[PDB]
């Protein structure tokens, strides 16, 4: 049980332990603010989250169990780890504040832009090498964009969620809810992502969800028999076959002067149909990312338990399940 010590800044209490020094706001807002710090225990550079109100309402204690869950399974090099996490209480009686930490991100992917070839494959890379991860334990990120990614000075990649619109980036199925879904979803965003760091431009900037179907099925063009066959809802349908009738586009005329390899594999990722879509496994295995690409070394994760998604509790039974979760806590070894 270490010393903390008190201090206030952007207009908040702040306890933290001794061990983390130097404090310095990076950003607030509706869900939590967070502090840069230097780490006396690794000498290492730290960002430190504290949640707002995270017992609030019934939605907030989910949602504050959901996300401490969740990092304290992800062990991955493309995805964000939790180094700590730690609360002030002494007890559960008086337990109603939450802190995690986690190494400190430097610029995100939509501040440090066009770019190399070379660039594109390693930052792409990464990216699906981290989404075979969370896939394999069947989560799925659904907000994938460039502001989401952490890139350092070596161009190495991780996966997080700081909570561009994002209707730019997602998958039209999910936007629309007009046919099931799977993990691909995530994987429609990345061919977003890669189109936009080969051409140096939004591939489908959209002003409402009308507009950004519009936008996209100008691209792909309108679903054929196979895929109208399978859409659920009879509205859906309706509007899709009363629009006019768009085809489908040659990508290399579109990506032109682009490696074709690459534009092979946008091809493979911006599909309408979700049973066709590539996986992030199989786009791993794709010639584009042969310089880097080894069986090997791109694990999958430990099962993850999430039935607690499916209950329905009081707020006091989601707290007492969190304050269980940060006195199990285990650091990872240096
Ligand atoms: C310099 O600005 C920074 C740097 C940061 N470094 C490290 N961490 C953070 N933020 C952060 C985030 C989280 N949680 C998650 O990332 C999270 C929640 C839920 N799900 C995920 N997943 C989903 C699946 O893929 C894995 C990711 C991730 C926990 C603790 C911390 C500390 C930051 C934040 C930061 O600035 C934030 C504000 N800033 C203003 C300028 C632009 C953004």
């Amino acid at each position: 049980r270490p010393t903390f010590y008190r201090q206030e800044l952007n207009k908040t209490i702040w306890e933290v332990p001794e061990r983390y020094q130097n404090l310095s706001p990076v950003g607030s807002g509706a869900y939590g603010s967070v502090c840069a710090a230097f780490d006396t225990k690794t000498g290492l550079r730290v960002a430190v989250k504290k949640l707002s109100r995270p017992f609030q309402s019934i939605i907030h204690a989910k949602r504050t169990y959901r996300e401490l869950r969740l990092l304290k399974h992800m062990k991955h090099e493309n995805v964000i780890g939790l180094l700590d996490v730690f609360t002030p209480a002494r007890s559960l009686e008086e337990f109603n504040d939450v802190y995690l930490v986690t190494h400190l991100m430097g610029a995100d992917l939509n501040n440090i832009v066009k770019l190399t070839d070379d660039h594109v494959q390693f930052l792409i890379y990464q990216i699906l090498r981290g989404l075979k991860y969370i896939h394999s334990a069947d989560i799925i990120h659904r907000d994938l964009k460039p502001s989401n990614l952490a890139v350092n000075e070596d161009c190495e990649l991780k996966i997080l969620d700081f909570g561009v619109a994002t209707r730019w980036y997602r998958a039209p199925e999910i936007m629309l809810n007009w046919m099931h879904y799977n993990q691909t979803v995530d994987i429609w965003s990345v061919g977003c992502i890669m189109a936009e760091l080969l051409t140096g431009r939004t591939l489908f900037p959209g002003t409402d969800h009308i507009d950004q179907l519009k936008l996209i099925l100008r691209l792909v063009g309108t679903p054929g028999a196979e895929l109208l066959k399978k859409i659920s809802s009879e509205s859906a349908r309706n509007y899709i076959q009363s629009l006019t009738q768009m085809p489908k586009m040659n990508f290399a005329n579109v990506f032109i002067g682009a490696n074709p390899l690459a534009v092979d594999l946008l091809e493979k990722m911006l599909v309408l149909d979700s049973d066709k879509r590539i996986t992030a496994a199989q786009a791993l295995a794709h010639a584009y990312f042969a310089q880097y690409h080894d069986p090997d070394d791109e694990p999958v994760a430990d099962p993850y338990d999430q039935s607690f998604e499916s209950r329905d509790l009081l707020i006091d039974e989601w707290k007492s399940l969190t304050y269980d979760e940060v006195i199990s806590f285990v650091p990872p070894p240096l």
